[PDB]
């Protein structure tokens, strides 16, 4: 196991009690370094590890999609986790209180946490350090290259992080030992049911009182993303670098809730993709963007603590949207109205009805649902806080670094380019509609989602 994966959060005077692995980014027992750090430490003290998971206040900013998908793959994992002898404590609340109040209660030794760069996890991991006295480790579960050692900086673009994370892969593409077991807080499923019935009031409904969410086409699991990475590389793999620009086909991997939660190890659809035989062209494509654009947000989470805000915009798109500030925009529309999917761009509108019926829009017009946001919005700024806010409510892979170094590129280029001037938007690529309907049937799309 590479050293380089594992860093010091915090040395502090090592206990004799099990080892606690505090997993929040990663949930799966399989390809989960931070757990294979957590039990490799544990037989050298020769202590059995444990591992806890914290269900924070904040999960009323999300919805029932998110609660539902994310505790029943934890159903899940307390299952598998219970048959290597893992045994699993899921605590409320506070994970400043509840972290420190479980190490001091159970008398652990050393605390382990998975690797996570956003702001929400650096506030939890400043309050435990704060009362605990053991020591502290984090370790990178979640990218391929650890997100420290990728690049010690801000890559301002693709080209310039992928020789860095390429040329890293020969030194940390390697496949996953296996996780040994032992030697020798309520019931998650009253905490779904309690959970759900404080997120019934703001539920997605319709006009006939009826909800949006459509929770048949992700079921979740760890072996339920077995299933789909291997349906993907069986039947979309050949096809993925010549349709992923086509949201009337489902040409995609589908990973991405998987992904997000930590339900599969984006390692480990890596080693069976450059296994398998397929298009070149289309394995190209696939690994950059599950290698590059997705370690790259990680990185734009990392080196950028303004990461959701207009601060962290390029030199020269901060210049150029602050040139056309005061430009009058086309048509200008509220918070509720975009929700609602109520514009005057059917295209837009059938792309918001995918966002609230399945939780899961294509990446394609993920680029065009959010850049019309920056050109019907009276600021920039209202246009990162809109994208951002129906972004982490409605997306099943939302409040992910994936999301915020992508709503910064379409607002405010970031690892992009500057384009012809316009109004409005400036130098900010512009996509238009008659432009999309050049690129795939536009009909298909909006009469799919009535
Ligand atoms: C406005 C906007 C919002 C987004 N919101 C999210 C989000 O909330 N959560 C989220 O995980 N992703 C988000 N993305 C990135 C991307 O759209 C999705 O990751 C992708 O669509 C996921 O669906 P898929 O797995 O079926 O696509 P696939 O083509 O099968 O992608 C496979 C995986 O590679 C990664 N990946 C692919 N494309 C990108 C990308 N452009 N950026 C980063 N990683 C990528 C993802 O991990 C993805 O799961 C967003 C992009 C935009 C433009």
């Amino acid at each position: 196991m590479n050293p380089k994966r594992i860093r010091a959060l915090k040395s502090g005077k090592q206990g004799d009690g099990p080892v606690v692995y505090w997993m929040s980014r990663d949930q799966r027992a399989e390809d989960n370094w931070a757990l294979l750090f957590s039990r490799a430490i544990a037989k050298e003290a020769n202590v059995p590890v444990v591992v806890v998971f914290c269900l924070t206040d904040e999960f009323l900013e999300a919805g029932i999609r998110q609660y539902e998908f994310m505790l029943k793959g934890l159903q899940e994992l307390e299952v598998s986790l219970s048959r290597k002898k893992i045994p699993s404590f899921f605590l409320r609340g506070d994970p400043g209180e509840k972290i420190s109040r479980f190490v001091k209660d159970y008398n652990a030794g050393t605390l382990v946490t998975d690797f996570s760069p956003l702001r929400i996890k650096n506030q939890w991991i400043e309050k435990v350090i704060s009362g605990i006295s053991i020591p502290f480790f984090e370790v990178d579960a979640h990218n391929v290259v650890p997100c420290w050692e990728a690049s010690q900086k801000h890559e301002y673009a693709a080209h310039t992080f992928r020789p860095k994370l390429y040329a890293l892969l020969p030194e940390f593409l390697e496949e996953f030992p296996e996780l040994e077991p032992n030697s020798v807080v309520e019931t998650l499923s009253d905490v779904l049911e309690t959970g759900v019935k404080a997120l019934l009031p703001e539920r997605a409904l319709l006009k006939n009182k009826d909800p949006l969410f459509e929770p048949w086409h992700f079921e979740p699991g760890e072996k339920a993303a077995k299933k789909v990475m291997e349906s993907f590389i069986a039947d979309r793999l050949d096809s993925y670098g010549a349709l992923r620009n086509d949201p009337t086909k489902n040409m995609l991997s589908n990973l991405s809730p998987y992904l997000h939660f930590g339900q599969i190890s984006s390692q480990r659809v890596v080693l069976e993709v450059e296994k398998a035989e397929s298009n070149p062209g289309s394995k190209k494509a696939f690994l950059d963007e599950i290698l590059i654009w997705k370690e790259i947000s990680d990185n734009f989470c990392y080196y950028n603590p303004g990461y959701d805000g207009f601060e962290s915009f390029p030199s020269w798109a901060k210049e150029s949207l602050n040139a056309h500030r005061n430009d009058v925009r086309s048509h200008i529309y509220t918070l509720e109205e975009f929700e609602a999917g109520k514009t005057h761009d059917p295209l837009w509108n059938a792309s918001q009805m995918e966002l609230l019926s399945t939780g899961k829009m294509h990446g394609y017009t993920r680029m065009y649902w959010a850049k019309k946001i920056l050109e019907w919005s009276e600021s920039p700024e209202k246009a990162l806080e809109i994208a951002i806010c129906l972004n982490d409510r409605y997306e099943l892979d939302g409040r992910d670094p994936n999301g915020y170094a992508g709503i910064a590129w379409s607002i405010g280029g970031v690892h992009d380019r500057a384009w012809g001037e316009r109004e409005v938007t400036g130098k900010i690529r512009y996509m238009s509609y008659e432009g999309c309907k050049r690129k795939f049937d536009v009909k298909l799309y909006i009469e799919k989602y009535s």
